[PDB]
């Protein structure tokens, strides 16, 4: 179903990611943004209930992407994995695409 992935927001500020996501009405609504604070790095920003949480997408020498221990070959695979496995240590948070107008 190759369309643009409605999760990739390029370089947006952290506060803007929070403003757009806090308006979202579902838990797990999310985007990947390019970090202002760490150039060439990505952050994953997620509406969880009350609030918006940010994860840093970590990299290693082999160019893998990860949040915790499991390492992914692509951002696409990291995102999809977290559609069915909670991104959150404390809560059941599953990634779902934002809603556009
Ligand atoms: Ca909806």
């Amino acid at each position: 179903e190759m369309k643009p992935h409605p999760w990739f927001f390029g370089k947006i500020p952290r506060a803007k990611a929070e403003e757009m996501l806090s308006k979202q009405r579902h838990d797990g609504a999310f985007l990947i943004r390019e970090s202002e604070s760490a150039p060439g790095d990505f952050s994953l920003s997620v509406k969880f209930g009350n609030d918006v949480q940010h994860f840093k997408v970590l990299r290693d020498g082999a160019g893998k992407y990860f949040l915790w221990v499991v390492k992914f070959n692509s951002l696409n695979e990291l995102v999809d994995y977290h559609r069915s496995t909670s991104v959150s240590r404390n809560q059941q948070i599953f990634l779902r695409d934002i809603e556009q107008v």
